[PDB]
């Protein structure tokens, strides 16, 4: 199926999921001189104090970390959305080096991985529902850039040994996301979609302004997990994001 090898991937998506070439595609670059400032813009809400993470998974493209998201935990809210959204994974996409790894970019820079806290809409019952909403979905996107390590991140890298194969999984609990969020909460906002199929265009995409740092003994530990399952030929997960994609008829909004 669909992956990030050259045989199968983003190039390739649109045979298996014409709306790769839909009108609200993600990511995208983020022209910052474009992008503009909505005064009307309110403040992100984002309540993480009571986040239950129950586990990590290695999914065979990337690693997730899963919430409980069976009552309102960890929530998001405020900004330029209308009700509640639960937390119910993050993950991230990393490169091969430190110059690319991130899905959007900021005036056509990359970044070395890019991290995504998704949280889907209360007001349609479950994430399943969600995803087939235009507004179904809130994704917060958040950079890292290379430099000193990120305190907050090592319990994740930590336990990357456990789930170096697609389908295997560990208990991640008691994990607190608010040490994944930098000093700022400025961020840039626009509609999009999912980033790997089926690229629902779901989403409504808040990326932050200002990059969380790791260092690159941390972001080395993500390159040796691998996209293939324990006792096949081993492919290490790098490179596992979409180039970015046509902004068409968006204008992306900033809140600073
Ligand atoms: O853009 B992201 O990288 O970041 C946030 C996010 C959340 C979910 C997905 N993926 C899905 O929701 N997949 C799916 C699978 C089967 C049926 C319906 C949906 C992809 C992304
Ligand atoms: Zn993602």
């Amino acid at each position: 199926h669909w992956g990030y090898g050259k045989h199968n991937g983003p190039e390739h998506w649109h045979k298996d999921f014409p709306i790769a070439k839909g009108e609200r595609q993600s990511p995208v670059d983020i022209d910052t001189h474009t992008a503009k400032y909505d005064p009307s813009l309110k403040p992100l809400s984002v309540s993480y104090d009571q986040a239950t993470s129950l586990r990590i998974l290695n999914n065979g493209h990337a690693f997730n970390v899963e919430f409980d998201d069976s009552q309102d935990k960890a929530v998001l809210k405020g900004g330029p959305l209308d009700g509640t959204y639960r937390l119910i994974q993050f993950h991230f996409h990393w490169g091969s080096l430190d110059g690319q790894g991130s899905e959007h970019t900021v005036d056509k820079k990359k970044y070395a991985a890019e991290l995504h806290l998704v949280h889907w809409n209360t007001k349609y019952g479950d994430f399943g529902k969600a995803v087939q909403q235009p507004d179904g979905l809130a994704v917060l996107g958040i950079f890292l850039k290379v430099g000193s390590a990120k305190p907050g991140l090592q319990k994740v890298v930590d336990v990357l040994d456990s789930i170096k194969t697609k389908g295997k999984s560990a208990d991640f609990t008691n994990f607190d996301p608010r040490g994944l969020l930098p000093e700022s909460l400025d961020y840039w906002t626009y509609p999009g979609s999912l980033t790997t199929p089926p690229l629902l265009e779901c989403v409504t995409w808040i990326v932050l302004k200002e990059p969380i740092s790791v260092s690159s003994e941390q972001v080395l530990k993500f390159r040796k997990l691998n996209f293939n399952g324990e006792g096949e030929p081993e492919e290490l997960m790098v490179d596992n994001w979409r180039p970015a994609q046509p902004l068409k008829n968006r204008q992306i909004k900033a809140s600073f």
